[PDB]
């Protein structure tokens, strides 16, 4: 009966936040906190206030590299490890690596080719340099390919950057690092071709069993400037260790089981009975849960039984642990997770019809909907023109209006109120208050009331029905 | 009949907010401001610009300690040390850690050739119990809590107890800063550190108003300093002037109204009209009734428990053990608080003098069950959100670290007081679409089914009287 | 019929929006900054950055009263007006009853500021008037309302000088020979400034009140002043417009009070009617406060050449600061009279008529709303009071609850001053405002549209 699938559902539940939210341990906040305190947030030196949220050019970058970036790494007490805070270890040595482009890539005009000498294309596989330069003695002056480098491509905020390029590996103390960064400044390493620098290292912390891997970009436009980027994320690599951590590969075990469960429950049932079978937003829902479901498993299978990196780092540590992919697929089995946790949380409203109330407010939202789809398409057609409208106009100049996306989240921003008008009228004194009134006026006025009406008139026609009948 | 409910009502409320604002005194708010910005905002010395707000190491909390601490404590005019010139330091200051010891937690046996030691997080059954450093003070000697009179803190970290290895400093400076050197020689904080304590009190004779001070550094176990501080004022001498015996005859009044009530409640409770909670006025009533007594029985408690004062006072040179009556105050004013508000919201039970407030009342009354079943639908969404958003951004936000932050975060959303900055860096697929989702979802379908509900309400119901 | 009615009162209202236009660009608001940044703002000496904004006790202050002040007060370029006078307020040792089980080590006691606690005694050496009681009589003194007290016009006083190098002499005087005890409460500073640069006047209040708990509050007012003269075309049409708005005023009382003559039997039971007396009674207080400054702004020039008189130049301020607030106000009503007249078409008469049959009911949902307002505003007193700074005092706490409500939220120090029970008002509030009780105002609006459309429809 009703009873046998809300008591099922009900387990399968509280089996899903125990995982999820056994994952979602103790806090490691403070753990990501301090470490993006200390790199990102330490000042490059003791006069300038620069920081690595704040790069403004190359010789930025380099006081960067020589400075904060140093201290925050190596720490004191023969060549002994560095302990960040005096707890998280450093395991093996850093490596800096960046991408080039070819000088003359671009096409430059006829008219000028006596004024113009030197040009740099933005950044593509098609015009990346490939070439040795400079002091063509070690690995930092030739170019590596992405199989003999085992990288992969990252998608910086600019391009999609590649996994191949011209890499150096650092040393394990201060006094030998400082020495490889000031040979590479003093040769200069960055030209105008550089298109992106990367840096990545990673600790232990064996206090809590869980990994930290840094990365941090720093993405040089073909226009000028820099873009810094960061990312930390911590690992659980040897999760097997205390009694909690058998408690929840049980869950997991438990979790595959109902999993393979519901998978052959909803064949047999969309076999033969009901053959269309999605015309009820119920079968939906469970198809979508169960497609997420098995991506999880498989993202986790496929991630957990390759732990060959940790493995290869532990017969010598003196190398460069290559933790990226693992934190990779972590992330995107967070957002797996996530996602299944909230589509699941969603399904519970298949049981609550315990009484009048709720059955009446359920049917009410099922008869609304096919209106509100209707509207629904028209105020989101008036939304893109207007988004349309503003990246076009003050796409240039604002800084919010950068991209199709970000007019977008202006947008439903600004029906929240937390906009600065001042600067979209700055950027066209015509126009943009035109703009911004009206799509203020008639966002409030017209369009968020036209959907009370049909939910008002759909309720009351509801109401009345059941009433009456 | 109903005059006569009213009238008494109106005694009880206002009896009720004499004693409230009795102990409301005006103006109160400066002396903790002042308290505050003196140990707080003060820089840790005259050339680094941080103060105990933004510690972020172990150097730091001791440059503090040497540093505003014993400029903020002692001042000159084994004298007496008077804080404002008003404010007078009773007794002396104490300092305290927890610790956790060395093999709490295991190594896996890979990594087992390059470290050594293993600290674990906060716990009870984790905690160091075991002398060490120049076993020769109380500052190295584990010291039980009920030998200590301590008890649970509760600080961000986790829930610390009330023993560890404490010191209590001295009534000048000069000795004390020779204490607390000696202290950093012998390093008295090791890795593993897990919190620290610092408690005084002071009186300022002026008002009469205790004020009980306690500073909290917690050491996470990943490494870092989490600050913390309460100043809390008390007053503990009551009978002082006239007002305080018309506050004392008011506390007997108020107590015989509500021996009044509870008389009442249990008579109409146990024989006549058996189960009557099918109302709302009545379970109000009983609301009420349970949080004044719980009130009166805190009060009576710890009115007639301060013999750590006369304790204190027969002998000064000692540390004032106050942080218990501290404590229960907060905890009387919290209950306090609520009772009034409940008392104050009773009053809709009268305001029927007109056709209008009648009709108003009831149109509210008859949306109850309506309002409330749909409420039961926004929280299982709003709590979806809530738990999507901690899945997503517990890690790197600092506005989703915990659930109920992330409550917290999205009643804020609400009113655009967000930053967007830190969402959208944070995860540029799956954080855009929590966002956009979650604006329309709220401003578009939610809100104007709650103003459905009322509008349909309020028709149905005017029409139905109007025609009867 | 109602088209010279309508005539009047519009050729009424676009006078009062020449005077408004007249008065709201007069170039003294920039003025009042560029003078207020001279005194609270610069730091005290080249060492310290301390100001008067930011004065946190006694020696500092002293600092102040020899340096930021003089510095900035004989030296935009403003001059002197007369002669400075400082005074304070203070209370008598032994106000206290101490309790007897700490007596061995507290000896003295000062109360809060009270006027029955006030000290009168001559303290100190007796040579000049600083060290003797005058009452609020011999000064022409006035209560002042400051923030932890109201403070009366007695006190302590001395007129300093109109050289600096004398003033710097007996201020230091004051210095040596301790002036500022433990039993101190309040003192003000007061003077009038011309800067001779631009023809435009001002006087200042400067306040520092001494907590009973240690620590200063330090306060202040500036308030300018005009001597509006014949100088330009532009003034010439303005007064022009004042006089016939004068005797607008006039004909529109004659004919208020010829209403109330014929029609004596009801004239309260409307909205409207109202309306007219509050702009009346309003716009005869405006003009009588603007008469008595006109007249009253004549007997200060005698200070400007030389005289060695302290001018008592504060009611002016403070009228002007009323004269101000009606203004606006008045202009409020006026226009809102005007969103009065406009029932011209059948749209427009159904509009009215919605909003005029459901008045009542809006009146009475209001008493229900501010119940629960105040009860929340009072549990945010009670909890958040002694913390946060924002709910110091209930009608701060009032004002906090407004903030709010149009999404100004801080909810840093409501959730560090009290982890639990902060979060859940906080909450409860939120939601219960923006979903539940803002709604019924609609919902009563929603209804009574409903009702007249039928009903006229059904006509």
């Amino acid at each position: 009966s009703v009873l046998r699938e809300l008591v099922t559902y009900l387990l399968f539940l509280i089996v899903l936040c125990i995982l999820t939210y056994g994952m979602m341990s103790s806090n490691v906040y403070y753990y990501t906190r301090m470490m993006s305190q200390l790199f990102l947030d330490t000042p490059v030196s003791k006069t300038e206030k620069t920081n690595f949220k704040t790069l403004s050019s190359m010789e930025d970058f380099w006081k960067f590299t020589e400075g904060s970036l140093l201290d925050g790494l190596y720490w004191k007490m023969a060549d002994n490890r560095s302990f960040i805070f005096y707890e998280n270890l450093l395991l093996g040595v850093p490596r800096i690596r960046q991408l080039r482009v070819r000088n003359g890539s671009c096409s430059i005009p006829q008219d000028l080719r006596d004024e113009i000498k030197e040009c740099y294309d933005v950044y593509s596989v098609s015009s990346e340099d490939r070439a040795p330069f400079g002091p063509r003695n070690g690995t930092a002056w030739i170019y590596t390919s992405e199989k003999d480098l085992n990288g992969s491509s990252h998608w910086g905020i600019i391009a999609t950057y590649s996994g191949a390029g011209y890499y150096l590996d650092l040393s394990r103390t201060r006094e030998e690092t400082a020495a490889q960064v000031a040979s590479l400044k003093k040769n200069v390493w960055l030209d105008r071709g550089t298109r992106a620098t990367f840096i990545d290292f990673s600790v232990y912390n064996a206090n809590i069993n869980l990994f930290c891997v840094v990365r941090l970009l720093v993405e040089f436009p073909a226009t000028g400037g820099v873009i810094p980027s960061w990312q930390f994320q911590p690992l659980k690599l040897i999760r097997y260790v205390t009694t909690f951590d058998f408690f929840l590969a049980a869950c997991e075990i438990i979790f595959c089981f109902f999993i393979f469960y519901y998978v052959v429950e909803e064949i047999l049932e969309i076999r033969i009975h009901k053959l269309h079978y999605f015309r009820s937003f119920w079968n939906c829902l469970d198809v979508v849960i169960v497609v997420l479901s098995v991506v999880a498993i498989g993202i986790n299978i496929y991630r957990t039984s390759n732990v060959e990196v940790l493995l290869q780092f532990l017969e010598d540590q003196n190398t460069f642990p290559n933790f990226e992919h693992l934190a990779y697929w972590q992330i995107q089995f967070n957002n797996i997770a996530a996602v299944t946790v909230f589509f699941v949380w969603i399904k519970l409203f298949k049981f609550i019809n315990f009484n009048r109330t709720m059955s009446q407010l359920s049917t009410t939202m099922s008869r609304c909907a096919k209106d509100l789809f209707g509207f629904a398409i028209m105020f989101f057609i008036i939304f893109l023109a207007y988004a349309q409208l503003a990246y076009l106009v003050f796409g240039t100049q604002v800084d919010d209006f950068s991209t199709f996306q970000e007019c977008i989240f202006t947008q439903f921003r600004i029906i929240l109120g937390d906009i600065n008008f001042a600067e979209i009228e700055e950027a066209n004194r015509v126009l943009g208050p035109i703009y911004f009134t009206t799509f203020v006026f008639f966002m409030f006025f017209i369009l968020l009331n036209m959907f009370l009406a049909i939910i008002n008139d759909t309720y009351s026609e509801v109401k009345s029905d059941l009433a009456q009948q």
